[PDB]
C-alpha cells in the first residue's frame, strides 16, 4: 500500500439529461442538412475567484465540440469536420503523395474525393456567466444545530445559423441556464458529532443542456422560416416541438 | 547518509483497470484499420486551485498519446505516427541524404517507402473538468474521535471519427469519469494517539479509463454503422459489446 | 571564514538501481540497432507548490537524454544525435569550409561522412505527474511522543518505436512509478528532540522508469518479429521472463 | 564613514576541489584533441522557493562555460570557441574589412586563416536537481540547550560525445552531487546567550565538481572504446584512471 | 524647507581596492595588445528575495564594461569598442555623408579609416551568485545586552581569450570572491538602543573579481608565449610571482 | 471646495551643486568639440522593495539626457541629437517634400545641410546601485525619547569616449556616489510626537556623478592629447589639479 | 434614487498657475516660431508603491501634449502636429483620393498643400521622479489630541532644442518642481474625530514644470539669437528678468 | 426562484448634465463642418488600487467615442467615421464585388461614392487622473455617534484641433474635472443600530462632462480666430458662448 489506488466509479458516457431527450427523439426531417461548425468561444470574460488560480477559465472551452456533437445527436445534420481542418488537408496530403504513381496496393488505397461542403454554418459563443446571481441560507442552533445555504450562477450561450450563400444570418438565438449549489450541516455538541454535504451542479453539463436547446429552437425556428421541412406534416404539433415553440 | 535515497517500490507498467481489460478482450476484426492522431487538446480551461502553481494544469497534456495508445490495445487500429510527423519527415531526409549515392553498405542501407496513409483519424478533446462536483463528512468526538470526508471531481472526453475522404464526421462520443478523494481519521486523547490517512484517485489514471471507453464505444458504434466488420459473427452478442451497446 | 566551504560527499556516477542492472545484463542482439531521439515532453502539466517557486516544474525536463542514455546502455541500441542536431550540422559546415582548399593539415584533416541514419526512431512522452496520490500518519504522545507522517506521488512514462520507413508505430508502452516521502519524529519532554524526513528523488524515479519502459520495448519488439537475440536458447532469460510476465 | 566599505577578503581563483586535482594530474594522450562545445542547458526545470526571487533558478546557467573550462584543465582537449561564435565571425568581419585594400601597417596586420575545426563535440544538460532529497535535526534543552539541523539537494549532469563524422554518440555519462546544508545553534538560558552557524554548500561548485568528474569518465570511456590512446601505455593502470575504472 | 534637499557627499571616481592596485603596477608588455569585448553575460541566474522586487537581479548587468575597464587599466591592452558597435557604424555613415561631396569645411573633416581590428577578443560570463553560503551571530543579555550577526555570499567569473584566428581558446580562467555582511547591535535597559549594519557591493566585489582575472590571463599568456615582457629581468615581479603562486 | 488644490511651491531650475560648479568653472579649450551620446543604459539590474511597484527601477532611466547636459555645460563639448535621431530625419524628409517644387515661401524657407558629425561619441552605463551599503540608528527611552536611523546606499557609472575613426575607446572612467537617508523621532508619554525623514534624492545623484565623470574624462584627454586648453598656463587650475589629484 | 448621481462641481479648463500667467504674459517675438514635438518619454522609471496597481506609473505620460500646449500657450511657437502624424497622413489620402476624379462639389472641396516644416524641434524626458525626499509629523495628545503629517516628492523634466539643419541642440535646460501632501487630524476622546488631507496633484507639477522649462528655453534663445524680440525695449521685462536671474 | 432575478431599473439613455445642455444650445454656425476623430488615448497611466484588478484602469477607454458623440450633439460637426474606418472598407470591398457584374438586383443595388473626407481633425488625450487629491471627516460620539468622510480625485483632458491642410494646431484646450465620494454612516449602541450610505461619482460621466466642455471652448475659440462663422452676428454674446469667453 504505497502503489496507486484503483478506479472508484466507472467511465460512464456523458451524462445528459432533458435537453438530450428532447434533442433525440425529434422528428426527423426530409434528408439530413450539411452543417459546418468553427467555432464557439469562451466570450463570456470570466475566470475563478480565489482559490482558483489565476487562470481557472470560468466557463470549459469545449463549447464548438458540444454544438457539433449535439448537431449530430439530432439526426437532423450531418457535422463537417472544420475544427480540425488542418490535419484533415494534412492527411490529404500524405494520401495523395502515397497513391499518385499507382504502386500503392489495390487494397489498401483509398479513394480522395473533394471535401463535402456545408450549405448551412452555425457559430455562437458563450455569451455570459454571473456568478452567485442568487445566494442564500438558514441555520439554528440550540446544543443542537443545522444550516443549509444555496448559490447560483448564469450562464448563456448565442448559436446562430448563417447562409453560407449570402452571409444572411438565417436565424440567431440566446439560450441560458442556471447552476445550483448547496451545502447542507448539521452537528451535535454537549459528545461532538458532525454530518456535512455539498453539491455543486456540473458548469461543464449545463453548458451542453443550454446548447442542446438552442439547436432545438434553431429546427424548429428553420422550420416556420422555410429552411427546412419535415418528413410527416402531420408531426409538426408534436409534443416538443409544440413545447419549444410555446417557450417562444 | 547525505548521499541519496534508493528506490522504494519497483516500475510497473502503467496501472490500467477495467476499461483496458474491456478494450483488450474485444473480438477481433476482419483486418485492422489504420488510424491517424493528430492532437487531443486540454479545451478544459482548468487550472489547480491554492495551493497549487498558478500555472498547474488540472489536467494532464497527454490525452493525445494514451488515445494512440488506446486505440492500439485493442488490436482493432494501427496507428500511423503523426504527433511527431515533424521528426519523421526529417530522419527520411536524413536518410535520403545518406543512401543517395550508392556508396551506403547494403546492410546499412535504410529502405524508404511512401508514409503509410490512414483512411479514417479520430480527434476529440478534453471537454471539462469540474472540481467538487460534490464532497462529504462525518464525524464524533466524544476523549476519543474519528471522521471522513470525502470529494469528487469530473471529467470528460470527446473523441470523434473523422473521414478523410470526405470530412463527414463517422462519430461523435462523449464519455465521462468521475475522480474520487477522501480522507479517514481517527483519534484517541487523554495519552494523545491520531492516524490519519488520505486518498486520491489519480486524474492520469481517470483520463487514460475515459478515453480507453471512448474507443470502445467508438469501435462498436462503427461496427452498428457499417464502417468495420467482426470476424466472427457469432461474436455479435459478446458479453462486452452488449454492455457498452447498453450503455448507449 | 570568507574562504568558501568545501565539498561534502564525492561526485559519483549517477545513482541507478534495479531497473539499470536489469536493462545492463540484457542478452545482446545478432547486431545493434540505429536509433534516433528527437524529443520527450514534460507533458505533464505540473508545477510544484508553495513554497516552490511558481515556474518550478514538478519534472525535469530531461527525459530526452534519460531515454538515449538508457537506449544506449541496454547495448541494443547505437543512439544517433538529434537533440542537439542544429550545432552538428553547424560543426560540419566549419569542418567543410576548413579542408575545402586543401591547405588543412593532413593529420588535422576531419573525414566527412554522410549523417548516419536510423531506422526506427523512438518518441514519447512524461505523462502525468500526480501528487500526494496517497498519504498517512500515525502519532502518539503518553511527556514522551514519535510520529511518522508518509506521503507518494505517480509518474508515468510514455515510449514508442515508430517505424521511419512508413510512420507505423510499431511498439507503445506506459510505465509507471512512485515516488516515495517519509517524515519520522520523536521528542521526550528536559526536552530532547529528533527528527528525520526522506523524499525520493523525482529525478531519480523519472529514470528508473525509463529504463523499464526500454526493456518493455525490447521485449516487445522480440515477441513482433522487429529484432531477434543472438543466442535463441537465450529467450527464457530471467529478467525477459520477468518483463515477459509484467505483460 | 559613509563612503564606502573597503574589500573584506580577497579574490582568489575559483575554489575547485577533488575532482579538479584528480583531472589535472591525468596522464597525458598522444596529442591534444580538438573539442566544440555548443551549449548545456539548464534541463531541471526547477526555481529557488521563498523568500527567493520568482525567477531565481535553483542551478546556474553556466554549465556550458564550465565543461569547455574543465575540458581545458584536463590537458586532453582544446576547446574551439563556439558559445561566442557569432561575435568570433563578427571581428573576424572587421579584420577582412580593415586589411583587404593592403593599405593596413604590415606591424598591425592580422593574418586570418580558417577556422579550426572540431572533430568530436561533446553536449549535455543540467538533469535535475531535486531539493530536500534528505533532511533532519536533532537538539535537546536541559536553562542549556543545542541543536543542529541539516538538509540535502541533488543535483546531476549528463555529458555526451557526439561524432561529428556520423552523428553516432561515442559515449554518454551520468554524473550526480549532493548539495549540503546544515545550522548548528546552541543557547544558554536562566542572562541569555546564544550562537548559531549555518553553512550551504554551494551549488554552483558542486555543479563545477560534477561536471569535471563526468569529463574524466569520458576520457576513460574513450580511452577503453579506442577515441583516444595515451601516451604511456605503462600508465594504463593510474591510480586515478583505475579508480574511475572502478565506479564503472 | 520643502524645496529639494542638498547634496550629502561627493562623487569619488570608483574605489577600487587591491585587485586594481596590483592591476596598474604591473610590468609593461613590448607593445600593447588590441582587444575586443562583446559581452560578458550574467549566466548567474539569481535574483533577490523578498522584500526586493521580483526582477532585481543578484548581480549586476555591468561586467562587459568593468572587463573592458580592467583590460584598460592594466595598461597591456587597448580596448576596442564593440559592446556599442551599431551606434559606432551610425555616426560613421553620417560623417561619410557630410564630407562625400567635399563640401564640408576643412577645419570641421573628420578623417575615416576602417575600424582597427583585434586579434584576440576575451569573453566571459558571471558564473553564479550563491548567497548566504556561510552565516553566524552571537549574542548576550545579562538589564544590558548586544549582539552581532554575519553572513555572505559567493560570486564567480569566467574569462577567457580566445584567437580569432583559429577559434581556438587561448586560455580560460576562473575567479571566485565572496561578499561580507554584518549587524552590530547594542541596547541598555531606562531604554537605549544604538544599531549598526554594513554590507559589502556586489558591484565592487564583480569589479574585483574581474581585474584579479585580467592578471591572471595575462600571466597565463606570458608562460604560454602569447605575449612578452618588456623586461625578462621584471619576470620575477612581485604581483607576477604572486599570482603564479596562485595558481 | 472640491475642485482642485492649486500649486504650492515653484518650478526651480534643477538643482544642480558642487560637481556642476567645478564643471562650468572649467578652463575652455581651443574650440569646442563635437560629441554624440547614443545611449547609456541602467545596466544595474535592481528594483525598488516592497512596498514600491514589481517595477519601480532603482535608478531613473534618464542618464543619457544628464550626460548630454552635462557635456554642454561644461563649455568643451557641442552635442549633437542623435537620442531623438529617427524624428530629426523625418522632419528633415517633411521639409525636403514641402520645398522640392520651389513654390514654398522665401520667408518660410528652411535651408538644409548635411548632419554636423561628430568625431569622438561618448557612451557608458550606470553600472550598479546596492541599496543600504551601510546603515544605522540611536535612541533612547527613560516616559520620554529619541531616535535616529541612517541609511546609505551607493551608484556607480561608467563614461568612456569613443574614437569614431578607429573604434579605439580613448578613455574610461568609473565614478561613483552615495546616497544618504535618515529618520529623526521624538516622543514624550499625554502622549506627544514629533518625527522628520529625509532622502537624497538619487536622481540628483545619478547627475552629480555624471558631471564628474565628464570632468575626468576632460582631464584625462587633457593629458592624452586628445585636445588642448587655450591658455597653457590654466594647466594648474585649482579644478583641474583636484581632479587631478583623485586619480 | 438608483440612476446616477448628478455632477458635483463643474469641468473648468485645467487650473494652471503662475507659470502659466508668466508664459503667457511675455514680450511677442517679431514673428511666431515654428516647432515639431514627437514625443517626450516618462524615462522615470517609477510606479505606484502598495496600494496602487503595480502598473501605475509615479507620473502621468502625457509630458508630450502638455509641451506642446505649453508652447502655444508662449504665443512665441506654432506647434507642428507630429504626434499623430499617421493619421494626418492618412487624412490626407482619404483627401486626395475624394477630389482627385474633380467630381468633388466645389464648397465641399478641401485644398491641399504641403506639410508645414518645422525649423527647430524640441525634445525632452521626464527625468525623475524620487518619492518623499523629504517628510515629517508632529502630533501630542494629553484626552484631547492632533497630529499633522507632510511629506513631499521630486520630479524633473528635460527639454532640449535641436537645429533641424544640423542636429546640434541649440538649449538644453533641466527644471524641477516639488509635489507636496499633507495630512492634519485632531480627536477628542464620548469620541469626536476631524481629519483633513491635501494631496498636489503630480499631473499639475508635470505642468507647471513644463511651461517654466518652456520660458527657460525662449530666454536663452533670445541670448543666443536664435529668435529677437518685436521690442528690444522689452529685454528688462519682469518676467525675463526674473528668469534669467535663476540662471 | 432559481432562475434569474429581473431588471431593476430601466436602461435611461446616459445621464448627461450641464456641459450637454451648454454643448446643445449653442448657436448654429452657417454650415456644419466635417471632423475626423482617429483616437483619444487614456494617457493617464493609472489603475485602480487594491482591491481592483490590477489591470483595471482608473479611467475608462472610451473618450474618443464619448468626443465623437459630443462633437455631433453640438450641431456643429458632422463626424466622419474613422474609429473603425477599417470595417467601413472592408464593407465597401464587398460591395463592390458583389455589384461590378451588374447582376445585383436595381432595388438591392448600394450607390458607391468616394469617403467624405474632413478639413479639420481633432485628437487629444485623457491626461492625468490623480486620486484623493483631497480627502476629509468629521464624526462624533456621544452612546450615540456619527460621521461622514470625503474624498476626490482629478481628472484632466487634452483636445486639439488639427488643420489637415498643414499639420498646424489650430487650436489646443485642456480642460479638467472633479470626482467627488462621500461617506455618510450612524450608529447607535448600548441595543445595537446601524445606517450608512455611501456615493462616488461615475469617473464615466465626468469623463463624458469635461469632453464636453472642451468641445465648447474649441469653438468658441475657432469662432475667435476665424476658422468658422455663426449664422447670427447677433449671437456673438450668446449667454453660454460669453460664459466659456469668461472662463478664458
Amino acid at each position: 500500500l504505497t502503489a496507486p489506488p484503483k478506479e472508484a466509479a466507472r467511465p460512464t458516457l456523458m451524462p445528459r439529461a432533458q435537453s438530450y431527450k428532447d434533442l433525440t427523439h425529434l422528428p426527423a426531417p426530409t434528408g439530413k442538412i450539411f452543417v459546418s461548425v468553427y467555432n464557439i468561444q469562451d466570450e463570456t470574460g470570466q475566470f475563478k475567484p480565489y482559490p482558483a488560480s489565476n487562470f481557472s477559465t470560468a466557463v470549459p472551452q469545449s463549447a464548438t465540440a458540444m454544438l457539433v456533437t449535439a448537431l449530430k445527436d439530432s439526426r437532423w445534420f450531418i457535422p463537417l469536420e472544420r475544427q480540425g481542418l488542418q490535419n484533415l488537408l494534412n492527411e490529404r496530403k500524405i494520401i495523395r503523395a502515397a497513391q499518385e504513381n499507382g504502386t500503392v496496393a489495390i487494397n489498401n488505397r483509398i479513394p480522395l474525393q473533394s471535401l463535402t461542403a456545408a450549405n448551412i454554418m452555425v457559430e455562437g459563443s458563450i455569451i455570459g456567466y454571473e456568478s452567485n446571481v442568487k445566494s442564500g441560507g438558514v441555520g439554528a442552533r440550540y446544543g443542537i444545530g443545522a444550516d443549509t445555504q444555496y448559490q447560483l450562477d448564469q450562464i448563456a450561450v448565442n448559436l446562430r445559423v448563417v447562409n453560407v450563400s449570402t452571409g444572411e444570418i438565417l436565424s440567431s438565438v440566446n439560450t441560458s441556464k442556471t447552476i445550483l449549489s448547496y451545502e447542507v450541516q448539521a452537528g451535535v455538541f454537549r459528545l461532538e458529532g458532525e454530518v456535512g454535504y455539498t453539491s455543486n451542479e456540473p458548469v461543464m453539463l449545463c453548458l451542453m443542456s443550454a446548447i442542446e436547446t438552442g439547436v432545438i429552437f434553431l429546427i424548429n425556428d428553420g422550420i416556420d422560416r422555410g429552411l427546412w421541412d419535415l418528413q410527416n406534416k402531420a408531426e409538426r404539433q408534436n409534443d416538443i416541438l409544440v413545447k419549444y415553440r410555446h417557450m417562444s
